[PDB]
């Protein structure tokens, strides 16, 4: 198997090695129904040519720590699919209500934590290069709406966000001189929170290739926002060619989902988001069973196998 190029068709399955160790198995969505590794089958069965794993610091089960993202990145390389690395710079989930830096990093002088995020970003992809993995996109920061390991690089401290970015960007063009880097928000709906850290980037030197986007819409029909879930993709959509005009930087759709039981919808919003103006799209754990973990119910695998929402990539 080879690598495909052009557009990412993708899945993030960074659960997967803690799915595999709890003895989760997954199977073939046709007559058959036939136990199968997981990336194996979103590359078969689901069309998927593209892989995203997140990267958390110091994480106390060590799931999505660097040794484990090299297991799942060298797994996706050897199936010929392409890799993005998302660094969370946390020991835990990086998301716009908590973007918390690594417990061990609390202590370091401005100066030190930006050598402290430099060597980590550096560390990762250094492995990785070392085991023959060359990442196609890297994440500096994930959901990072807010900003990133706040207070510290609070959008409200737009120098040192800028300089906490910029120390990521190099790190990985150190490394993976060819790498697209990516700041990734999420609400890809709503203009004004992509204007606001964009325009942060902008006015103080800020490092990136690309933009990335979340894309999970599912809340506006749930909630009897006028117009649905539906309205929610044309208003990413019209935040796609606003970003694009705006900063003339390419966007990556870096997370989709819609609840696993809406498999139609959500294989009809994926047609839909892939004729927009992005390089990709790429389902965030689609494998994960319905109420897993937290109760996470926005995978889209229903009885261990895919349902039609990823026929949209095949």
């Amino acid at each position: 198997v080879v690598k495909e190029e052009g557009f990412a068709r993708g899945a993030d399955v960074s659960w997967l090695t803690q799915m595999e160790a709890e003895g989760l198995k997954f199977y073939t969505p046709d007559e058959n129904r036939q136990e199968m590794e997981c990336m194996d089958l979103l590359r078969d069965y689901c069309g998927v040519n593209s892989i995203r794993l997140r990267v958390w610091v110091n994480p106390k089960d060590g799931w999505n720590n660097m040794n484990d993202v090299i297991v799942k990145a060298k797994r996706a390389e050897r199936l010929g699919l392409r890799t993005m690395i998302d660094f969370h710079f946390s020991d835990t989930w990086a998301d716009p209500g908590h973007q918390e830096m690594p417990e061990a990093w609390k202590e370091l002088s401005f100066d030190d934590l930006k050598i402290a995020l430099s060597e980590h970003v550096k560390s990762v992809l250094t492995a990785l290069k070392a085991v023959g993995v060359t990442p196609e996109w890297v994440q500096v920061g994930n959901e990072t709406t807010p900003g990133m390991m706040l207070p510290v690089g609070s959008v409200d401290n737009p120098e040192q966000l800028t300089a906490l970015n910029n120390a990521g960007y190099d790190a990985v063009k150190a490394i993976c001189p060819d790498a697209k880097v990516i700041v990734h928000l999420d609400a890809g709906n709503d203009q004004w929170v992509y204007n606001r850290m964009f325009d942060i980037l902008q006015a103080n030197g800020g490092k990136y290739d690309m933009i990335g986007m979340s894309l999970y819409p599912y809340w506006a029909e749930q909630e009897g926002k006028t117009g649905g879930w539906l309205k929610v993709a044309d208003d990413c959509i019209a935040n796609i060619k606003h970003v694009k005009q705006k900063y003339n930087k390419p966007v990556m759709i870096c997370e989709i989902g819609m609840p696993y039981d809406q498999a139609e919808a959500c294989k009809q919003l994926i047609t839909k988001m892939m004729q927009a103006d992005v390089e990709g799209i790429f389902y965030w754990e689609p494998q994960a069973p319905n109420g897993y973990n937290d109760g996470y119910n926005l995978g889209c695998f229903d009885n261990n196998a895919p349902t039609i929402a990823l026929d949209a990539f095949k």
